């Protein structure tokens, strides 16, 4: 029917999703600073203050934490209960979601241009600087390469131990998070105009040009097709 | 009486007028990235090389430098003898021309959602934010058909082989990649404030009206509870 | 592989070159909605909220009424301490910026396919229906004559009083405002790839075909000269 089940109300404008945890206690971030986590029947279950906006969805690890990322440069990790687990400075403004690999280590981008990979227990497992900001999600390959691109123009390919397996210059800055497709292939569009398909070992497979910027993450269709929306007023279907 | 003067031949479309100089030169800017000076019997005084197509005419100021923007992102002036005098980068292409203050400011708008004003020297006096128009990734359904969102404010259906399935006209642009739910119903907020409903032929199911733009994806319970967070501050739950 | 297999245009977002105000206000229309009045020191003076994009540049009176349309369907008359003082619903999105006569009448076109002629007060004084939408801005002779190129293909001349002074027939859309030379020559470009020279009677001075549509307005020279760009690639100077 389209009807009015409840509503929430926090202090300021929600700019990303929410998130469910398996028992249906609901995660929003809002532009108040806060994190809040809501009960099905719209009643809080608690509030978490961070100290400015909330930009990017909270992430859920298995155990239930929830990992949210805050303008004020930290990575929040907060229990269940609403008490903070612990927090993780970045020099800057962190912009899109945490991101949990397969032994729970959690990986981040700031703006301050590292990508971060933070243990359970909170400490840095290690930090990996780039040329400039990092704006959207990396994206880990079945392998543990963790894929992240910068406003420095360069996706970075980074191994579970920190070291660069290899990067790939575009012209200009990327700002949406790279995609893998079935056999490997990591497809990522830059502002340079291009979307990129690069092999597993960092070589260019193709490049396939558009007239302006592109912003936002191609996907992938059944059948391999690449889609993707460029600055030109056009959305491409490329062959593989 | 008609009759052809001259022709002068450029690597591709010409998009914008021609401007002529005090001395009877004729500028004009072509889609090959050259801005061309022309003499008036036709032949060519000069060309200058931007790095990508130019849409808009060049601006003369009053001691006769060339200002033209360029999809390079740049906005080059140029002097009377076709030497570049600076360049002033911005983030994305300039698609309209600039204009020139009393004083000799260049005001010129980019891409990257900001209005420049350059002081004549070629440095930067300041910018303001006018807004950057926002596009998110496109989604398939399971059918094969794609789903993307357009700052015009539309939800295109495309077919696999791009044919246009149908559109679904909301009121401002949409900022957020929809969302399918089980039954197929395509779930999607408008900056119009509403999250739209939309049945798999293209026609409306339900609209529910929130106080501000929608910037975010809807998410879907398990139960079918459709939640959504809006530029009011509220995270609203609905029934399917 | 790496090849497109098709491309579908999901409307680009469209801006406009900023205006000066005589005080030194600059003035821009953006995606968002909003006319932008900036201080020359890079500060807001005040913004407008339309409500949808603004594609084409306001235009100032003598009394120093700020006047623009929206895609939401009005032209806009905005005091300069950006208060409303009349808003005028067309029947659809307002593509091209208006043109004040030198009475105070205020002429704009609409893609509801009407030239509109408004007093300075919000009242019609009168609307010229067109088959298509009209693209480019109206340009007055003299005489008082109001030309409109149009979508449907015709070039209009109207009479101030409304009336339909005569019309001429072009094979595509016209795109471009029309440009009157001193000897009162009405010359217009075509999307049929012709520039067409016609007498102020209506009659069919000349017509110099390019390889493709002219999207631009031409330019006269000093002496008489017709210069206009082509999407054929070439720039055209042609005799009067």
């Amino acid at each position: 029917d389209g009807t009015e089940k409840w509503r929430f109300k926090t202090g300021k404008a929600i700019e990303a999703s929410p998130v469910i945890g398996e028992d249906g206690t609901i995660y929003v971030g809002s532009n108040d600073g806060h994190l809040y986590a809501i009960n099905p029947d719209g009643t809080e279950k608690w509030r978490f203050k961070t100290g400015k906006a909330i930009e990017a969805s909270p992430v859920i690890g298995e155990d239930g934490t929830i990992y949210v990322g805050s303008n004020d440069g930290h990575l929040y990790a907060i229990n269940p209960d609403g008490t903070e687990k612990w927090r993780f400075k970045t020099g800057k403004a962190i912009e899109a979601s945490p991101v949990i690999g397969e032994d729970g280590t959690i990986y981040v981008g700031s703006n301050d241009g590292h990508l971060y990979a933070i243990n359970p227990d909170g400490t840095e497992k290690w930090r990996f600087k780039t040329g400039k900001a990092i704006e959207a999600s990396p994206v880990i390959g079945e392998d543990g390469t963790i894929y992240v691109g910068s406003n420095d123009g360069h996706l970075y390919a980074i191994n579970p131990d920190g070291t660069e397996k290899w990067r790939f210059k575009t012209g200009k800055a990327i700002e949406a998070s790279p995609v893998i497709g079935e056999d490997g292939t990591i497809y990522v569009g830059s502002n340079d105009g291009h979307l990129y398909a690069i092999n597993p070992d960092g070589t260019e497979k193709w490049r396939f040009k558009t007239g302006k910027a592109i912003e936002a993450s191609p996907v992938i269709g059944e059948d391999g097709t690449i889609y993707v929306g460029s600055n030109d007023g056009h959305l491409y279907a490329i062959n593989p």
